[PDB]
C-alpha cells in the first residue's frame, strides 16, 4: 500500500484545503493505492499527470510537494517557466529534453520495476502557441510545446513519470495539451473563507504560544473575521510584520525608559501591535484599498440642498437589488452632468458605503501615454480581477476619456469601445455577483454611439440653480464671516446662479486673495462674469 | 440530395429574445456536431485573429456527417459603429465567402 484509504492532510502543512485533497485523491490516484494483484489483472494505465490554477500565492506548490510525498517519490524536479527559453536556435528545446533523463535511464536498466518522477512545472503557460492570438507578435517558436508533448506520449513510452504543472491564467494553455493521455484532470484553488483564515493563522503561530512569548490578551476569532479575502501570504507577512514592530516597540520602549529587568526580558507583543501593522503595514490584493478614496473626497461631501440625498437613496437602493437578489446578477448604472459639478466623488462614496469586500477604481490618470492595446489589457485584467469575489464594486471614473474623444473629426479609438461594450454585458460565473458605475459629461455623444443602450438606469447630477442653493452652501463651507454674507445675500437674489460646486470652491479661493476691503467685490465680479446660464 | 447547405437569419428588435431561441432550435435537431461561435470570447483580438478563429471553427464541421454551427451578434463580430461608419472589412469577406462553400463530398 502507499496510503491508509482515508488518508490525511492537516497540521503538518496545508491549511484550509482539505476537500480539495479527497477529491484529487478520490478523482485521480485511485489506481495506486487499489491490492496491486488486482490492478496488475485488469490491465489498466494510471494517469500521466494534473492541472491545477487559481490565483497566485494561496498555496499550490505546498499541495504538489505534498502529493508527491505522500506517494513514496523520490525528490521532485522542481523547475521555473520563462526560464528555459533562449536565444539561439534549438536551444528552448534542449532544456525541456534535459529533465527525463534520469527516469529514461532507470526505466532501461530497470523496466516495470522503477519507482515515480514529479517533474513540477511553473507558469507552464509561458511555452504556448496561443499568446500570440492576443495583439501583438510573440509566436514563441511553437516548437517548444512540440517537443514536451513527444517525449510524454510518443513512439517510445515512459511507464514511471507524473506530471504536474500550474498556471495562474487557465485561458492561454494550448489546446493540444489537454487530451486523454496528457494531463487531463483540472482543478481549482480558490480563494481561503472564514475556517481557512483561522487554521491558517493557528497554524503560523504555534511557536510563539509554545513559549508564551504572546500574550492572553490576543485572540485569533477576531483577526480571522477581519481579514476579507486575504490570502495565505498576505497571513504570513501580517504575522511577521506583527512581530517586527512589536519588537521594534520593545527595544524602543525599554532603552528610553530604565525600566526593571522583569519587563526587559519579556517580549509581549499584546494586540495594539497587530491592529496597528493591520491597518498600517499589510495593503491585500483583492480587498478594498483604503487609502485612494482620500484622493477623491478631497473636501467632504456637502449637502447644499435636495438632491444629494437623492442621489444617495437611489445608489442605496441599487446596490440592495444587486445584493440579494436572483435571475439578474449583473446591475449597471450611469452617472450623468454639467462639467465641475463633481460627479466622481459622489460616485467613491456611493461605492464606499455599499461595505463590499472588493472595490476598485479604473481611472485614466495611470494610463498617461499608453497605447490603446495597452489600455485594453489594463480593462480586462481589471475585470478578471473582479470575478474571483462573491461580492464587487467596479468603477469606471471618465468614459469620454477612456476612447480619446475629441470634437474635431470626430476620432476616437475603436478597440476599446467594442471592449468596453461586450464587457458590460458578460455575467460571471455561476453564483456570483457585480455591480458597475459608469460617469461621463457629454450624454448625448454615448447616446449616438448606441452605448446607453447596454446601461440598465441613469441618475442625473444636477448644479447649482438658485440664489438660495449658493447661499446655503456657503454658509455650509463656512467662509465671508456673516457679515459680508449680507450683502452677497442682497446681491445674487436674482436667482439666475448656475455655476458648479468645483467652481466654487476655486472662486472662494482666489477671492480670498486680497485685503478685507475689495474681497467682496472681486467675488462678486467673477461670479457675474462666469454667470453663463443653460 | 441536391441541397447541401443550408442558411437562416433571425432578426428583430434589441432586447427581444433571438439567442435563447436560436439555442433551443438547435439543441432539438440531435444532430452530432453542434457549436456556437460568440463575440464572448474573443475580447482583445485583432481582425487576423478572429479570421482565423472562425476559420478553424468552421473547419471541424467538415470532419462530421452531419453539423450545425451558430454565429451570434454578427453586428459585434464586424465592429459596427454608427458614426464614421468603420468596421473590419476582413472579416466581412471571410463571412461572406465562408457562408457559400459546400463541405467535400456527402456531408
Ligand atoms: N456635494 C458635493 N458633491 C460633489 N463634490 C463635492 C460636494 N461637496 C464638496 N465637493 C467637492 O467637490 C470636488 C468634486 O469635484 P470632482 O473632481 O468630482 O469634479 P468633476 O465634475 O468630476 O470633474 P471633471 O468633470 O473635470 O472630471 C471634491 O473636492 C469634493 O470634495
Ligand atoms: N493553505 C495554506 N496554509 C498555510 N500556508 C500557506 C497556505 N497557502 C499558502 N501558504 C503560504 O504561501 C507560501 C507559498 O506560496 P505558493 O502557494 O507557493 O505561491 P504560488 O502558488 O505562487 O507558488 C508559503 O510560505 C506558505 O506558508
Ligand atoms: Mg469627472
Ligand atoms: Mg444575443
Amino acid at each position: 500500500s502507499i496510503i491508509n484509504p482515508d488518508w490525511n492532510f492537516e497540521k503538518m502543512g496545508i491549511g484550509g484545503l482539505d476537500k480539495e485533497f479527497s477529491d484529487i485523491f478520490r478523482r485521480a490516484f485511485a489506481s495506486r493505492v487499489f491490492p496491486p494483484e488486482i490492478v496488475e489483472q485488469m490491465g489498466c494505465k494510471h494517469v500521466k499527470g494534473i492541472l491545477l490554477y487559481g490565483p497566485p500565492g494561496c498555496g499550490k506548490t505546498l499541495l504538489a510537494r505534498q502529493i508527491g510525498k505522500m506517494l513514496n517519490a523520490r525528490e521532485p524536479k522542481v523547475v521555473n517557466g520563462p526560464e528555459i527559453l533562449n536565444k539561439y536556435v534549438g536551444e528552448s528545446e534542449a532544456n525541456i529534453r534535459k529533465l527525463f533523463a534520469d527516469a529514461e535511464e532507470e526505466q532501461r536498466r530497470l523496466g516495470a520495476n522503477s519507482g515515480l518522477h514529479i517533474i513540477i512545472f511553473d507558469e507552464i503557460d509561458a511555452i504556448c502557441k496561443q499568446r500570440g492570438s492576443m495583439a501583438g507578435s510573440t509566436g514563441v517558436h511553437d516548437t517548444v510545446v512540440n517537443q514536451l508533448l513527444s517525449k510524454i506520449d510518443g513512439v517510445e513510452q515512459l511507464n514511471n513519470i507524473l506530471v504536474i504543472g500550474m498556471t495562474n491564467r487557465p485561458d492561454l494553455i494550448d489546446e493540444a495539451l489537454l487530451r486523454p493521455g496528457r494531463l487531463e484532470v483540472k482543478m481549482e484553488i480558490g480563494l481561503p473563507d472564514e475556517k481557512g483564515r483561522l487554521q491558517i493563522l493557528h497554524i503560523h503561530t504555534a511557536r510563539m504560544r509554545g513559549h508564551q512569548l504572546l500574550s492572553a490578551d490576543v485572540d485569533i476569532k477576531e483577526l480571522a473575521v477581519e481579514t476579507k479575502n486575504f490570502s495565505g501570504a498576505e497571513l504570513e507577512g501580517l504575522v511577521r510584520a506583527a512581530q517586527s514592530t512589536a519588537m521594534n516597540r520593545h527595544i524602543k520602549a525599554s532603552t528610553k525608559v530604565e525600566v526593571d529587568m522583569e519587563k526587559a526580558e519579556s517580549l509581549q507583543v499584546t494586540r495594539g501591535d497587530f491592529l496597528a501593522s493591520l491597518e498600517n503595514d499589510i495593503k491585500p490584493a483583492f480587498g478594498t484599498n483604503q487609502e485612494d478614496y482620500a484622493s477623491y473626497i478631497m473636501n467632504g461631501i456637502i449637502k447644499w440642498g435636495d438632491p444629494v440625498t437623492r442621489v444617495l437613496d437611489d445608489g442605496e437602493l441599487l446596490v440592495q437589488q444587486t445584493k440579494n437578489s436572483d435571475r439578474t446578477p449583473l446591475v449597471s448604472v450611469l452617472l450623468e452632468g454639467p462639467p465641475h459639478s463633481g460627479k466622481t466623488a459622489l460616485a467613491a462614496k456611493i461605492a464606499e458605503e455599499s461595505n463590499f469586500p472588493f472595490i476598485k477604481i479604473c481611472s485614466p490618470d495611470k494610463m498617461i501615454g499608453f497605447s490603446e492595446t495597452a489600455k485594453c489589457q489594463a480593462m480586462k485584467k481589471i475585470f478578471d480581477d473582479a470575478y474571483k469575489s462573491q461580492l464587487s464594486c467596479v468603477v469606471v471614473d471618465d468614459i469620454e476619456r477612456l476612447l480619446d474623444y475629441v470634437p474635431i473629426g470626430p476620432r476616437f479609438s475603436n478597440l476599446v469601445l467594442q471592449a468596453l461594450l461586450v464587457l458590460l454585458k458578460k455575467a460571471p460565473p455561476q453564483g456570483r455577483k457585480l455591480l458597475i458605475i459608469g460617469t461621463t459629461s457629454r450624454k448625448d455623444v454615448l447616446q449616438e454611439m448606441e452605448m446607453l443602450n447596454a446601461f440598465s438606469t441613469t441618475i442625473h447630477v444636477p448644479n447649482i440653480a438658485t440664489g438660495e442653493q449658493l447661499l446655503e452652501a456657503l454658509e455650509l463651507l463656512g467662509n465671508f464671516k456673516d457679515k459680508e454674507r449680507t450683502t452677497i445675500a442682497q446681491q445674487v437674489k436674482g436667482k439666475k446662479v448656475w455655476i458648479g460646486i468645483k467652481k466654487l470652491l476655486m472662486l472662494i479661493e482666489m477671492s480670498l486673495q486680497m485685503d478685507p476691503e475689495y474681497r467682496v467685490r472681486k467675488f462678486l465680479a467673477l461670479l457675474r462674469e462666469e454667470g453663463a446660464s443653460p
